[PDB]
């Protein structure tokens, strides 16, 4: 699809059995989800942006299903304001920025 | 162009006469730039992002290029961690999402 930008680029997202609605962020470098029970081990970690920084727990090779589309691979969780799909995963469903 | 996102989507702006370099950046509402000088009148805003909320200078109507490609509009300065384009002016340029 084509999703222009005078809205934000929300779609929605399959993970650990959950739907949600996640940002198509190309400022991203990393998918970051809000707090869930996602099983499994995982490695702390910390990630900044405007305002500063929050505490992830860093889960490797998730499976998402995005706007339909499957991908596969880390995903950080903890408590973003808002679910975004970074270029980790934005690659993986062939997404691309064109002007 | 195409821009695929196996990197950050970085570019070339000319803001203030000045070239800077920014990422182009789907998640963001508002474009936020590093601190500088910048010509003319402001007014203090405060934006909340991933890790909280900062104080920052609204500038309105700013003369930007982009990658060679000409907005006018709202630019942010204040303490980004990084320069980014955000949906007011990626919109200007004609951005969309393709996947
Ligand atoms: C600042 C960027 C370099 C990085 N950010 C992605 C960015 O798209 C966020 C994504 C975002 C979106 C909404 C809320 C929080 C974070 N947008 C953002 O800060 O935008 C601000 C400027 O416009 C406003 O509109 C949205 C918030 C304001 S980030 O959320 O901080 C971030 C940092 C590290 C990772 N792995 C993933 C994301």
């Amino acid at each position: 699809p084509q999703i222009t930008l005078w809205k934000r680029p929300l779609v929605t997202i399959c993970i650990g059995g959950q739907l949600k609605e996640a940002l198509l962020d190309t400022g991203a470098d990393d998918t970051v989800i809000e707090e869930m029970n996602l099983p499994g081990k995982w490695k702390p970690k910390m990630i900044g942006g405007i305002g500063g920084f929050i505490k992830v727990r860093q889960y490797d090779q998730i499976i998402i299903c995005i706007a339909g589309h499957k991908a596969i691979g880390t995903v950080l969780v903890g408590p973003t304001p808002v679910n975004i799909i970074g270029r980790n995963l934005l690659t993986q469903i062939g997404a691309t920025l064109n002007f």
